[PDB]
């Protein structure tokens, strides 16, 4: 029951890859320890192949089937619709990988006759054949990190015509089913502010709270044929059109269960028998499976009043403590049950008794004060990876601007406000690119955002307090300051000095640029302005934001 079989053919790149941090005239103003930053390339794909390849054994008990029966009962209340070809076409990212059949993502988006005719033939083939394995491309992802080197992660995706078909059959399912099945435990329905609120309320709801995060080692490869057929049985509980039931059965049998792996040069690399990382159902499938195995493992471990918070393969559990030593034994039983379900741990879970010490989705809860001095909980993270990625993005244009996603999602943080905002607004001002729409990702979905709209977006997600937070925790300040020395980033005092200049430069431009100066950099001046709601913020169409997760799902809004 191997996750993969391999032929020995290499996982090949599509273009020239860089691993060393590119340097330009702006690099040193952000980060001096250049050797600390690197990008993963296809060159390390061979090491990843070794890591993701293993036998999976599954032992399914009554706790597993009990939880699954409960999930199916909630899934049976979902009604889902088929998207038209045109609706699914418009969800395609403009720079999505081109089809092998003579058309690209722009042809799909423009509803070109050639693209639409091929998509209709792919749809007809899904309905008429529910057996033939569908071809997939295997590629090494190019992602940036700080040292202490990770081998490249792999992406496995079917052809563009198939991806549009996945959307038609399952977009509405993967968008609506997880919240119905898991209720408040589904993490992707929350903005960062709502996530904090859920975590704090859950922690407060326990007499003696204990919490842990569970890290499954190589989650996609732990996903078995059983798991994928179980996911399909959940999707089939929905009230669906008969053509959608047939397409979902066909996509499960031909694509989701497994299939051949083809490199960028057209060679057969091998065969997958686990979760594909680049399909529409990756996020929803991972969330349902992680929640199912974890809920059953919570029952097997006799964990008391377990509240789960699940986002794909990321899991946080908050429960009632039975004292430190019993909690430690309980987590070892939880881990044993997860292992039997084919979800073994990477790092062993650690019980926590301070909400701020739990790391989930690479983040933790922290506290600052608003302008009235009131304590305000917000989400932050170690800024090492956002800063290494910001350094790369300082010298190279990339398809996804992590700096923009990080300013949006981490706007209340000390590090996103003082460093990311200051640095990228300085660069954009100098290039007169404040109005240029840039691509970023939020919960795996692609968005095209104009940096000039950042004050309005931040206000809608985090509220006006994101522009007034101060008196950050000693722990948070020290982690940020430690990260800056480690990477050779100028200290916060330099950033405050630079921000006064950036703020003045933005105010000089007037209009939307002045609003950026006013709201984003009010922290930098001694004579603070009283910030009031932005009228443009109410007009923002933030629908489609914080509904579901779409990592690897080829979704654009
Ligand atoms: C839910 O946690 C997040 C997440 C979580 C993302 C996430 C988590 C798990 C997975 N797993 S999978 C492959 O199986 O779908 C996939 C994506 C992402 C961001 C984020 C940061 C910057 N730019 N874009 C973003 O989406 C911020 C937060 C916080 C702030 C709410 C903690």
């Amino acid at each position: 029951h191997m996750s993969y079989t391999w032929t020995g053919a290499l996982i090949t790149p599509c273009a020239a890859e860089e691993s060393k941090l590119p340097i330009n005239a702006l690099s040193n103003s952000l980060l001096r320890h250049h050797n600390m930053v690197y990008a993963t390339t296809s060159r390390s794909a061979g090491l990843r192949q070794k890591k993701v390849t293993f036998d999976r054994l599954q032992v399914l008990d009554d706790h597993y089937r009990d939880v699954l029966k409960e999930m199916k009962a909630k899934a049976s209340t979902v009604k889902a619709k088929l998207l038209s070809v045109e609706e699914a076409c418009k969800l395609t990212p403009p720079h999505s990988a081109k089809s092998k059949f003579g058309y690209g993502a722009k042809d799909v988006r423009n509803l070109s006759s050639k693209a639409v005719n091929h998509i209709h033939s792919v749809w007809k083939d899904l309905l008429e054949d529910t057996v033939t394995p569908i071809d997939t491309t295997i590629m090494a992802k190019n992602e940036v990190f700080c040292v202490q080197r990770k081998p490249a992660r792999l992406i496995v995706f079917p052809d563009l015509g198939v991806r549009v078909c996945e959307k038609m059959a399952l977009y509405d399912v993967v968008s609506t089913l997880p919240q119905v099945v898991m209720g408040s435990s589904y993490g992707f329905q929350y903005s960062p502010g709502q996530r904090v609120e859920f975590l704090v309320n859950t922690w407060k709801s326990k007499k003696n709270p204990m919490g842990f995060s569970y890290d499954t080692r190589c989650f996609d490869s732990t996903v078995t044929e059983n798991d994928i057929r179980v996911e399909e049985s959940i999707y089939q509980c929905c009230d669906l059109a008969p053509e959608a039931r047939q397409a979902i059965k066909s996509l499960t049998e031909r694509l989701y269960i497994g299939g051949p792996l083809t490199n960028s040069k057209g060679q057969n690399c091998g065969y997958r028998r686990c979760r594909a990382s680049g399909v529409l159902t990756t996020s929803c499938g991972n969330t349902l499976t992680c929640y199912l195995k974890a809920s059953a493992a919570c029952r097997a471990a006799k964990l008391q009043d377990c509240t789960m918070l699940v986002n794909g393969d990321d899991l946080v559990v908050i429960c009632e403590s039975a004292g430190t030593q019993e909690d430690a034994a309980s987590l070892r039983v939880f881990t044993e049950a997860m292992t039997r379900y084919s979800a073994p741990p990477g790092d062993p879970p650690q019980p926590e008794y301070d909400l701020e010490l739990i790391t989930s989705c690479s983040s933790n809860v922290s506290v600052a004060h608003d302008a009235s001095g009131k304590r305000v909980y917000y989400l932050t993270r170690d800024p090492t990876t956002p800063l290494a990625r910001a350094a790369w993005e300082t010298a190279r244009h990339t398809p996804v601007n992590s700096w923009l996603g990080n300013i949006i999602m981490y706007a209340p943080t000390l590090w996103a406000r003082m460093i990311l905002m200051t640095h990228f607004f300085s660069i954009l001002l100098a290039q007169e690119q404040l109005e240029k729409a840039l691509d970023c990702q939020i919960y795996g979905a692609c968005y095209s955002i104009e940096p000039l709209d950042l004050p309005q977006i931040i206000e809608r997600l985090h509220g006006l307090s994101a522009f007034s937070l101060h008196s950050y925790s000693p722990g948070e300040i020290n982690r940020v300051a430690s990260c800056l020395r480690k990477l050779g980033v100028p200290p916060l005092r330099v950033w405050r000095h630079r921000a006064r200049s950036v703020r003045a430069r933005l105010l000089s431009q007037g209009g939307r640029a002045a609003t950026c100066g006013k709201y984003l950099f009010n922290w930098a001046v001694k004579t603070k302005l009283k910030l009031t709601p932005i009228p443009a913020a109410s007009r923002l169409d933030l629908s489609g934001w914080f509904v579901a997760g779409y990592s690897g799902g080829d979704i654009y809004h």
